[PDB]
């Protein structure tokens, strides 16, 4: 007469206490089948260290007073119960560190031998430990424990849905184009028990996630690269122009205020820097080496005064080896005198600023060289890293 | 005697499970028709890939328990039922990862054929692929995947309130000035099913927006052509004024940081960085060749002792093929002698400098209108670029 | 015996249904009465164009079903009854992108005629149309539309408390002092309605609001106004110093540095632009036709071995016109002859350089002059410009 | 029998209305009395103008239902009631902006003469004036006012728990560190009512506190006074070198920078400016008068070849009164002296800008002197500016 | 017959009031006892003095209502209720400042002898006095104190559910990687009363955490590290090349925007700002220290026509003992003697110009020696004041 979901409801609902587990005997535990399936990483926090995913999350286990026989409701197999109405598991994860805003899905399966199944979305917070000692090429190895907050193995039980692997392998409906690549999703199971008699059940799915380079290559290998092509550029300015030390000092104040706004995006942790730190710091000796290079050549081509003819050694050594490498009549004769006297000693200091000269530039030639040869090898040294991690 | 809306509520709404899904037979679906009208889009997030909008959902679907006759109750044929007295579907969207702060419509329309008629407005906070390879200029395509997800196919099934194409042409109260501008909606019905028999009805509606690029013109074309501006104005310092390599040196540190600061506001993705940095660096690019033959011809034209004479190939070469292209008597005589030698000596020097002078403004100027060309040539590239998508 | 208000709460509550429309004919409608008193203006955000304003918001409507008569519960005329214990109309307004968080008020006072007045504090966050055209002066129009988002004007309709110019001069209770300055609030009434039967009534509260200039005028005007200053300071420097190109190009990266942080707090819209970006890249040509005159005089007065004697036509124009606007013995002779020949050319290359550098100078001080009557031109025309405004 | 708070709570709570305002006779109001001690002010907020701070606010009302005589249950004398069982009023603040999350307190204290003691924790977003004027030594004024939102002043009636004195020096709890210093907390009762017989009461309580200068000390007195140090010291480079000029400018450039930065930090309001920009703009009119007596100074001493000698007046001016303040024989004869012609042009010229640099230097001396005892003398009006504070 | 849980919970939640504190005495007080674990340290904010955090909870009270005998009920000793049907006590922490955001356990464990146990996850946002004197190593000592917010001592008493050393040393399951690192856990109990009869019992829990100084050595130490470097390097500059000074300006202006910058990242108290403030503050000095001395010797260097000879004292003390511790044939003469006397002027001039330079090179060569004695003192005095803290 009824409809027979009308009936239905009625014969199960109906003096049905939500507040008791689901037993007709106590003794045996109501064994809560999950399985999770990762929909997207919406923000992984180097600073707190805490993840945030959102996931697919399915779970049923055995009800036994929300059994019927089918041929007694026109055959109905089964139906939807509102989620308040029953009895539910408090599954949650033991790395919550806040809790997530997802939808509140009303309604779960039940059929008709007590499997009740609950479908539900889930925004998870939770705390992980982020190792960035490879920062652009980091994986991460995150862990989502499901567990009953208060009820022992003895009443809540945890198992899996489908088999390890098939969770595994599970990379569907994961959003894949953002910056995190998921890799799997293991599922392990232990029992967490520090008393004799108090042992918990809990299954771990181990969340592993690669970071992709190609988002901080134009940020990282860019500028730097540019930085070190303008000083190969500018270590071709003449050393006694004036302004190689000042083009010298203004790259560097370039590269400092570079680095020290790239420090924003760079993240720390408590166990070590991440390894690219070295790569920066080596790039600003090769600037700083740059820099005294220039001041000494600076202070050896200069003309001061002062100046005294090149010593025997310096001279033979960088102009051969490195360059193999590479009556009134009287008194006016003494107004004459004393004029080219005059002429003389500053056409001596003029020759001895041009043996000067000639020793610096020979010197920074060889220094130049060498100073390419080193940038070539260190950026050859950076490629070949590069490419066996490819 | 008593009111016909208090009569009708309590011959409607008394024993009456909401619990229950509304059908006399189980094995027919509720038919629940779908109406989707976007309000406006709040945030488009490309760096998390999420996408914020505001809609109008509607939908209706057949009661079969809140039927009556209007004849026996004062001829009313439809009345508000508060929503948490009946059974409302649990229709919600898949590309959810943050629930969304939206007000709460506590009544839904009910006609006496069974009609129930639910509105309410929506903020969507979902995940999307956002491309941005042509930043600027990008047109975006999220979807939107309206299903129930608990009920399959054989319990709920979701159709469209309206003919899809008055959907896809539904643009009146969207919220239009914005950064971000709609094309169409167009709705798409398909069935997910990984299973045999557990087939997903869902509704996808396909948001299209198109970024309005007039938002980053004066961000990003006025800053770089106002430093090429002042890049052609620098360029015609002379060589051995001794401030034209400061000058070029200054200008690069600041477009340098004006690139380093507008990263801040440009996006990347996984697949790709936006194309427009290929324009950038090759504006670095230029800068750079600016800089580098300001340097080759401050080492032409410099003054120094080891000047030697210009060669006769590059003499010629640079002087007219790129020219057209464009007795105590005689100790008094040995003093004044020496005096002359030294004097000859400094105007030798002298005149050797001023041929290299000349070379190199020679070759300065030939230069400068190359770079010039080359720099009206790549303006003229990008207004045509622009011009044909507009 | 009892307690009035208990009997009289026990009267109107018992068998009070919350979920159906108070009245005892079905055809009448429930006419609600809206007033809207404007407290604070939260937030105006010109990117995302929402206005976050917190208002008091009373409605009341007559209910048919919370009737008595005084002189049976000890003549009480009105009572205080809980806000879930009656039919409360789902008045909401259209514009919400976000629900507001608001104090929930849990009492409302009813009448022995019916009257329920409902007393609200409202947060409201609300998409509008923001023009900043006149960004430092503009004024808003931003429209707040109160409707009911499911009753037909058949069922709930929307009037005005008190008379509309009332609403309109009420400015009382506003916070006043914040940036933003409230000028009226003007209702309206409309029908909105895209089906013949579908007619929605709805209250339009036009909330006009004027921004405060005086928050941005030290943040603008006074660094400009500076930079201004010291280019004119810096004018002042001799063109043959050497150090006059760098100032004026350290002078325009600082103001560059400027334009580029105060972008961060300068906001853009899809329709334009703000106006006061003509009056920056003004600013900008005029350092830079500063900076190109700077470098076209020491162009002119650049002392290098090239140069020629200064032509005809340019020394009379601008020295003239420009300035009236602003034996043995035979020897010893030729060694001598020698030496005055080098000492000669010298001495013409000095006085060629000294002509040069005199017409340089004529030109610097004409053109200095000429710049700074431009400079104050502009000055009085954004000075006249403001004034009118005032 | 049964136990004494059972017996108690199923006499009180049963048939008991919590709708009701609970007075026998409805003329007499319900005299609520208010007590507020300050925890912590957690933000304050001078861009928006919104005072967040966390109280322990205290309520105690007369309920005349929840009364007994204790003889009859075991000498009870109080009990706690849960605050969802019982009549609450709706005590609010006028000054919300948003509603703060604060815990839930579910149980008040009920004597056995009716008295409800509610005890309740609340974190306060209110609007207020924040008057900046004096921003690093500013004292607020804040003013929150508890009174029913509906109720008027004949059904709910606002007193304090305690005198206005004890209010007023409660300063015990109060977390004291921080930024922001209270004052004390001054209660004032008044009768808010814009009708004849609409009277609200409402209770104001004058929450006063100071800001700690000391925060800002660092960040503001130690860059200007250290970019004052070394302008002082670069004062002392000469006006020929050169780089004096370029020295001053840097600095110029680095003290813009700094305030531009520093504007961050710096809150501005409608009614006026802080007063310290006005000693910021001094000192930036400082450091302007002093790059500009560096280009007068240059422009002074600069070498060129139309300087004329110095005028009589400025010589004995600067150099008296500010000093004491502070044959072919005749064919050889020909070239001979054209030779001394040419030295002695030259040896004049150099005595002539020697001349000028003379004078130049005298005039710095002067100016330098000058300028350090009008900065000795700003920084001495700045101490006992703020010494007088103290 | 019946299952022995819905028994058992039949019995007990029949006729059970939630709202009556479970004592058959009301004398008596239910005596809660206490556990805290702390999980993660989520966020330290030095700025509004908060201190947010994740700990794991639980307590548990004797319920004397809840009491069964086992052999009843087929012998079971324990049950799990949900929360909202029991008396659950009002613990809650006096230091909040804002209500944490914590999943919501519904189950608590209720045994034969009424033990109910209540395990709960808690976020806290609690108010802490942070004192950053040593900041980089500074040690936090933030207090937790769990009290009941209404309850007198007479009603709820608290107490320890295991010893206090067992609450000091649990360090298991803390987030240790992270930030900061967590020494102990102290627990103490005292009665807060502020009258003869309102005694109150609560439980402090004095959380104390040590930053982890390795994070900011990267931040801090090396740029100043690398600054001083440079400006060693820098030293080597001739003083006469005039560029020395152009390059210590701009190394202190690179020094002074990473110290603004880094101003950022460095937290400040009422009560006093970092220690380290004074390390960064005697590195400006140094810096400052440097530019000066450059200053002086490019005073005694520089070569200007108004240079005097060195005087005796001057000369003897830096050459010696700072040296140690580091007929028409009259008129054809006239003619020449002119040439003489002017050539002669210039040597003498260029030979002053000689000491001068002689006796600057000898003192920048000094005090860069002792410079260099002193930043080396500063390392030395930092890298021992570092060890003794390791
Ligand atoms: O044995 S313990 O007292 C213990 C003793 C010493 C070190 C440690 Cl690390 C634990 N203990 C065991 C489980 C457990 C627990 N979980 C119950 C199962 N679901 C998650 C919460 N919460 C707690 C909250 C506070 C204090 C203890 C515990 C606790
Ligand atoms: O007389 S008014 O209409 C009036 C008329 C003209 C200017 C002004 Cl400023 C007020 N009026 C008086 C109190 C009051 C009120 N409070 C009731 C007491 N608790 C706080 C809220 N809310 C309102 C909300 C909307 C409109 C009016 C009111 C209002
Ligand atoms: O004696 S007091 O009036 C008092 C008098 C003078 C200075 C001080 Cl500092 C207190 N007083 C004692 C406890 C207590 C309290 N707690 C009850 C126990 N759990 C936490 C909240 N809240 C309050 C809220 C507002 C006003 C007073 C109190 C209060």
């Amino acid at each position: 007469t009824q409809p027979a979901l009308l009936r239905l409801s009625d014969h199960l609902l109906a003096n049905y206490k939500k507040g008791v587990r689901p037993v007709r005997d106590w003794r045996k535990p109501t064994t809560v089948s999950i399985d999770v399936i990762m929909y997207a990483i919406l923000n992984v926090d180097e600073k707190n260290q805490v993840l945030t995913t959102y996931i697919w999350y399915r779970q049923y286990w055995t009800d036994e007073f929300l059994q019927w026989t089918p041929e007694d409701f026109d055959n109905v197999t089964k139906l939807s119960i509102p989620t308040d109405s029953i009895w539910v598991p408090d599954i949650l994860i033991n790395e919550f560190v806040d809790v997530g805003k997802s939808p509140n899905i009303p309604y779960v399966y039940v059929h008709h031998r007590g499997e009740v199944q609950n479908y539900k979305p889930l925004q998870l917070v939770t705390a992980c430990s982020l190792d960035i000692y490879n920062f652009p090429f980091d994986v991460q190895n995150c862990s989502l424990t499901f567990t009953s907050w208060l009820h022992t193995i003895q009443d809540i039980n945890i198992t899996l849905w489908r088999s390890p692997e098939e969770v595994r392998s599970d990379k569907s409906i994961f959003i894949n184009q953002g910056e995190w690549e998921l890799l799997e999703v293991f599922p392990q199971f232990k029992e967490f028990s520090i008393d004799i008699s108090n042992s918990y059940a809990e299954m771990k799915f181990y969340v592993i996630i690669r970071r992709r380079p190609l988002f901080y290559a134009v940020s990282l290998l860019l500028p730097s690269i540019f930085l070190m092509v303008v000083d190969i550029v500018g270590f071709c300015l003449p050393p006694d122009s004036g302004e190689r030390v000042s083009f010298k000092i203004t790259l560097l104040l370039g590269y400092s205020v570079f680095l020290i706004i790239v420090s924003d995006t760079l993240p720390a942790t408590a166990i070590g820097t991440p390894l690219i730190g070295v790569y920066f710091v080596v790039c600003m000796a090769l600037l700083v080496i740059s820099l005294a290079e220039t001041i000494f050549i600076v202070r050896l081509v200069h003309k001061q005064d002062l100046q005294r003819p090149v010593p025997d050694w310096l001279r033979h050594l960088v102009l051969d080896r490195i360059a193999w490498i590479l009556l009134a009549v009287r008194g006016l004769l003494q107004e004459l005198s004393s004029i080219r006297h005059f002429l003389e000693k500053r056409d001596e200091m003029r020759e001895v600023a041009r043996d000067w000269l000639r020793v610096g530039y020979v010197l920074d030639r060889l220094l130049f060289r060498i100073y390419l040869l080193a940038v070539l090898a260190y950026s050859i040294t950076l490629v070949t890293l590069w490419s066996i991690w490819h």
